């Protein structure tokens, strides 16, 4: 399930290393606008709001408030902010490290959906050296 998933990586990331913690933040805004947009078209509204509202905090926010009031699937159909967002790549930099721990971390506790995420919404930039 996709909310004990992100809470599962979101309480791995905050245990990490400082050094890598950097390098992971910046994975909870897409994957956690992902969910939100995944509960709104499976017509999950409520638990869609709830999710939302909880985790609203934890990264952003005048595109936060751009989002709170896309409830339905026509309000993501109609504010391109949020179809850009759904149909597109979000770009980020991590260092081969910090990737390496990241992806170890999802296969070792099979986190299939957020892999699927990364794999088809996520570009992500690996630094090596």
């Amino acid at each position: 399930q996709m909310e004990t998933s992100y809470v599962s990586l979101k309480t791995w990331i905050e245990d990490s290393l400082d050094l890598f913690k950097n390098d992971l933040l910046p994975l909870l805004y897409p994957l956690f606008i992902h969910i939100y947009f995944d509960l709104i078209q499976q017509n999950k509204t409520d638990e869609a709001k709830e999710f939302f509202e909880k985790y609203r905090g934890d990264h952003k926010s005048e595109e936060i408030k751009q989002f709170e009031s896309i409830y339905t699937v026509q309000h993501i159909h109609e504010n391109n902010f949020a179809y850009t967002f759904k149909n597109s790549k979000y770009h980020l930099s991590m260092g081969r490290y910090a990737f390496d721990l990241l992806i170890n971390f999802l296969e070792e506790r099979n986190l299939t959906y957020i892999l699927k995420i990364l794999n088809q919404h996520l570009d992500i930039k690996v630094y090596v050296g």
